[PDB]
C-alpha cells in the first residue's frame, strides 16, 4: 500500500478470506474476488451475519460499495 | 469467473436467471434479472417482493434504482 | 424486450402505459407514463396515490423525481 | 404537454401558475411558481404550508431547495 | 427573480432578515449577509429555534448549503 | 458573494461547529477548504453544553456540518 | 498545517496512532498506513471501541471516508 493509495489493501487481498462491514451492523465474511474503485466487490463462499451469527450463507455475493463502512483482511 | 476489477461481471453471468436483490432497509426482490447497467439499475421480470422476509406481491416486471441495493446474489 | 445493458428501457417500453412507483419512505403512485429522463425523474398523467390499497390522493398530472424512487413497475 | 425525453418541461409549462409541492417528511407547499433550475431548486411567490388540509404557515415568497422534493404538480 | 434563476431570490434579499428551515426541523433567523451557488450563507445576529421559540442566540453564523430545506425572506 | 470568506475571517481564531446529530466542538480553526473540511485545535467535544473529549487537534469532515459560528 | 489544505493533517499523522470517528458513533484507534482525497484509509493493529474500551480487534482494516465524523490525528 502506497500512502496514497488505500485501495491497494483491497488488492493485496484478493482470493483471501475478509470481513465487511455495512452501514446497519450487517456483516459480511467471505473470499474477495473483485473490486472497482467504488469499492463494489464480488465476495464467494460468503456468509451474512448478526450478533455473529449466521443469516444468511451465499455462494457468490456482490456487494455495492456505498453501503461499505469498512473492509477488514 | 469474474474479471477481479469488474464486480458488475457477476451480474452480466447471471443474465436471464433467477437472482436475490436486497435493498435498503428490509425490502428484497427476487425475481430473473433481465437488464443492468453500471449504477446497478437493474429490471427483473416474474419478481417477487418481500418485506421482513414476507412475500407481499408479484410484480411482472420491476425496474429497482441500483442506489437502494445493497447486495445481489445469484 | 429490454436491451441487456439499458435497463431504462423498460420505460422506454412503458410510454402511455400504466404503471405503479414505490417510493422511498413507502409512498406508492400509480399512474400513466408520460415522460422520463435517465435520472428517473417521470411525468405521471392520471396519477394516484396509494396506501392500503387506498387512494388518498389524485392529481391530473404530478412530477416525480426520481431521487427518491424505490422502484417502477410497468 | 411534455416531450418524452424532458419530463422537467413539466415545470416550464406550471410558470406563473399555481403548484403544489410536495416535500420529504411529508410537507406541502402551495404558490405560484416564479423560477426554478435543472436541480429543482424552486421560488414560490404567496406561499401557504399545508398540514391536514389546511394553512399552519403563510410564507410569502419562498426559495425550496430541490434535493428535498418529492413531487410537483399543478 | 428571473424564471430561471431562483438564487436570485437570495440576491433580493441580502441585508434583509430571512427564515431558514433546515433538514431535521430546526429553524434559523436572521439576517442574510452572504450566500453562495450551493445556498452556503452567513446570517447576522442569528436566533435557533425550536416551535417559535428561540433555543439559542448567535451574533454570526455560516450555514451549510446542504441541509437547508427553505429560505424564506 | 462568497460566505466561505467568513471562515478565511476567523482562522487561528476559537469558532463553534456544530454537526449533524447534535454533536458540537470548540476549538481554534487551523485550516479549511472549499468543502469545509477543517481542523481545529484544542478541541472540546459538547454534549448538553458540557465538555466530554477533549482532542489536542481534530480534522473534521465538511459534510457532516449544520453550521460554523465565530 | 497549510490554511488551503486539511487533510495535511492527514499526512503529518501518516504511521501515528489516530482515533476515527463514524457516523453512528462507531470509533476506531490505528495506526494511519495511507488515505486518499476522500478520506478513505488503511489503519493497522485496528481496534474498535465503545465507551473507551476496546470490543474488536482488527489488524488491518480499510475505511470508507463518506462514513468519517472526525479524525484525531
Amino acid at each position: 500500500v502506497n500512502v496514497q493509495r488505500p485501495l491497494d489493501a483491497l488488492g493485496n487481498s484478493l482470493n483471501s478470506p475478509v470481513i465487511i462491514k455495512l452501514k446497519g451492523d450487517r456483516e459480511f465474511r467471505g473470499v474477495l474476488k473483485s473490486f472497482d474503485l467504488h469499492m463494489n466487490l464480488v465476495l464467494n463462499d460468503a456468509e451474512e451475519l448478526e450478533d455473529g451469527e449466521v443469516t444468511r450463507r451465499l455462494g457468490t455475493v456482490l456487494i455495492r460499495g456505498d453501503n461499505i463502512v469498512y473492509i477488514s483482511p
